[PDB]
């Protein structure tokens, strides 16, 4: 089933704003639902050991997410991961992200343990997120986009709007 309004993801690194980024776009756009997929995943226990998601974990997210991305209005997804949805319910992808000096205070505030915050750190430096994104989508409706301050933010928003309207 082909979605019936318009879908944006937004992905990045744990601490790049998504969530932020998220219900900015909710509060400020028209007719915008935000699915925080992480706060799905422990609702209902889609992982294996929230740490290990395997494959029927995945399965299970998507078969519960399935019916909200097709339903009427439009919808902005928020999770560190993008590979695993389908394309099709997508008409923009939008990558965050944010320098490793910013990155690292917003983790160390939020409180993740140095271990995870050293992790998430790494594979904001080795653009995983970017990398999974552009080659999971079409490159055309993927946006990359630097989120180190509330200016940016905006203006990301701003763009993501025209963006939007175009759609529409
Ligand atoms: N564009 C931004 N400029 C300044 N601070 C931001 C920005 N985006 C997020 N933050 C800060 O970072 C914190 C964590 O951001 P969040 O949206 O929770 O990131 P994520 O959902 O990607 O883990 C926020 O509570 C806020 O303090
Ligand atoms: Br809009
Ligand atoms: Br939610
Ligand atoms: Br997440
Ligand atoms: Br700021
Ligand atoms: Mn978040
Ligand atoms: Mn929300
Ligand atoms: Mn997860
Ligand atoms: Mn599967
Ligand atoms: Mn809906
Ligand atoms: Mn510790
Ligand atoms: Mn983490
Ligand atoms: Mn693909
Ligand atoms: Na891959
Ligand atoms: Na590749």
């Amino acid at each position: 089933e082909q979605p019936k309004g318009i879908n944006i993801l937004i992905t990045g690194t744990p601490g790049t704003g998504k969530t932020s980024m998220a219900e900015m776009i909710a509060a400020e756009l028209d007719g915008f639902q935000h699915l925080e997929v992480g706060k799905l995943v422990k609702e209902n226990h889609f992982y294996t050991e929230t740490h290990i998601i395997e494959e029927k974990d995945e399965d299970r997210l998507l078969d519960f997410m399935e019916p909200i991305m097709v339903s009427r209005g439009n919808h902005v997804v928020d999770y560190h991961s993008s590979e695993l949805f389908p394309e099709r319910w997508f008409h923009m992808v939008v990558v965050l992200h944010t320098s490793t000096e910013v990155l690292f205070e917003r983790l160390t505030k939020r409180q993740y343990s140095e271990a995870k915050r050293a992790e998430n750190m790494e594979a904001e430096i080795q653009c995983i997120c970017e990398e999974e994104a552009r080659d999971a989508y079409e490159d055309d409706i993927v946006l990359v986009r630097e989120n180190d301050t509330l200016e940016q933010m905006a203006a990301t928003v701003e763009e993501i709007r025209e963006r939007v309207e175009v759609l529409k």
